[PDB]
């Protein structure tokens, strides 16, 4: 969540 990336 909120980072995005590989799914955070």
């Amino acid at each position: 969540p909120x980072v995005x990336x590989e799914x955070k």
